[PDB]
């Protein structure tokens, strides 16, 4: 007998932030998750996430990144959980041969972001532990950094629940019944109704959006990260070793300084195994590339951070064809909001996206510019199943 104002399906990075934003405004909200967030079956574990501001992916991203940053600072003040550490983020690559580095520099210039430009040995000198060729250049953002992602979700959940949000765990939503004036979800633990629906199922959006009559190319990828024993005198956050995202000949890599001796963390961004979220092997090391692609980068660029493997994690990216997000109202139902395809780089924006989702669910519009995330854009190749 319990109707809600808004139901959020998938209470992870995006959904839990949305739940917090809704609860904060006195909106009767129900968040439903297949597990118990934060957990290790989706896209938010592995402890840390990079937040950068000079987003060359598209100008719309910078404002969202800056708003999210302010929102993370707000979250830091509201909870006892640690949210953000300002490690700074270093971006480097071969001079004149990296679109990623080039776009980053252009984005910083275009938005007047504070950054340091350096190249060659200046990089190796500023950060002992980094060894790049002399023909490499870099752009460093001193004011961006690292978010403790599980902590963020945990905090948003505690804050949302304190304000009345209900969270139904270990409950997989299996189907949807949408009406012009109400929404309804079906689960093994029962059916629930509300005036509005927010769908943010992460990797599972690739399998369940069809239940909403949507056909959108979304490919989940198995993405691992490893924590390695390192020279703490060089790679510790305490000696200001930065978070980083860089481009080398074989692709893009991202990493984090050692925090409290946990070891430098590294991930290979441009490669991953195509998988299904319900059959993915979540054990690190089952594929030789898991560990070898990481050490190949470390032995060449951060040689003192190539020690014993201390820990591994397996997580997922869900990509759209253009690698831009999907944040929009369902094309046939204005009372349904979709958040999907974050393509491996959405966590830093989750605070801002929660705000956008809240606005879309409550008003059908948002003050943020989200045109590049339109569910109707051509590059997405979106279509309805029944037309
Ligand atoms: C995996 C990964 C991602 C990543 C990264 C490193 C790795 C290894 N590094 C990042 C970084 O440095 N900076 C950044 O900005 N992003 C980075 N990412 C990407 C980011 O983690 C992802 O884009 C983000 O986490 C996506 O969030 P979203 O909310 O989409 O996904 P989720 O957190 O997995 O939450 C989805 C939830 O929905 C639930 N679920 C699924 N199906 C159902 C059904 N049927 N019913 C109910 N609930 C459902 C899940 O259980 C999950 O909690
Ligand atoms: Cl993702």
């Amino acid at each position: 007998s319990t109707h809600f104002d808004v139901i959020v399906v998938g209470a992870g990075s995006m959904g839990m932030a949305a739940g917090y934003q809704l609860a904060k405004q006195g909106v009767k909200t129900l968040l439903v998750d297949a597990f118990d967030p934060p957990h290790t079956n989706g896209s938010h574990h592995g402890d840390t996430r990079i937040i950068r501001h000079a987003y060359g992916e598209g100008r719309e991203y910078v404002p969202l990144a800056l708003r999210s940053q302010e929102l993370w600072y707000e979250l830091e003040k509201e909870t006892h959980h640690k949210i953000f550490t300002k490690t700074g983020v270093l971006v480097f690559g071969p001079k004149g041969e990296s679109a990623f580095v080039a776009e980053t520099m252009e984005a910083a210039k275009e938005h007047s972001l504070t950054v340091d430009l350096l190249e060659g040995d200046e990089i190796n000198k500023r950060w002992p532990g980094i060894t790049v060729p002399e023909n490499y250049n870099a752009i460093f953002e001193p004011n961006s950094g690292v978010l403790f992602s599980e902590n963020c979700i945990r905090a948003y959940r505690e804050l949302a629940e304190a304000r009345g949000a209900k969270v139904l765990t270990h409950t997989r939503v299996e189907d949807f019944d949408i009406s012009p004036d109400s929404v309804k979800i079906e689960t093994a633990n029962g059916s629930y109704t509300a005036d509005k629906l927010i769908v943010s199922m992460g990797a599972w959006n690739s399998k369940l959006l069809s239940k909403l009559n949507l056909d959108i190319p979304l490919q989940p990828y198995r993405q691992v990260v490893g924590f390695f024993e390192s020279d703490e005198s060089k790679y510790s956050n305490d000696i200001d070793f930065p978070g980083f995202m860089v481009e080398v000949p074989n692709g893009i890599y991202y990493g984090f300084p050692s925090f409290g001796g946990c070891g430098l963390k590294l991930g290979y961004h441009t490669f991953g195994q195509k998988i299904d979220p319900d059959t993915i092997n979540r054990e690190f090391g089952v594929y030789p590339e898991d560990e070898s692609n990481l050490r190949a980068f470390l032995e060449e660029y951060m040689p003192g951070a190539n020690g014993e493997l201390k820990r591994g994690a397996v997580c997922m990216y869900t990509k759209t064809l253009d690698e831009h997000f999907i944040i929009d109202l369902h094309p046939e139902h204005s009372n349904v909001v979709i958040a999907a395809g974050f393509s491996g780089h959405g966590f830093k924006f989750s605070s801002g996206v929660g705000e956008v989702l809240s606005q879309l669910a409550l008003t059908g519009k948002t003050e943020h510019d989200i045109s590049i995330f339109s569910i109707n854009r051509p590059a997405l190749k979106e279509s309805l199943q029944k037309t």
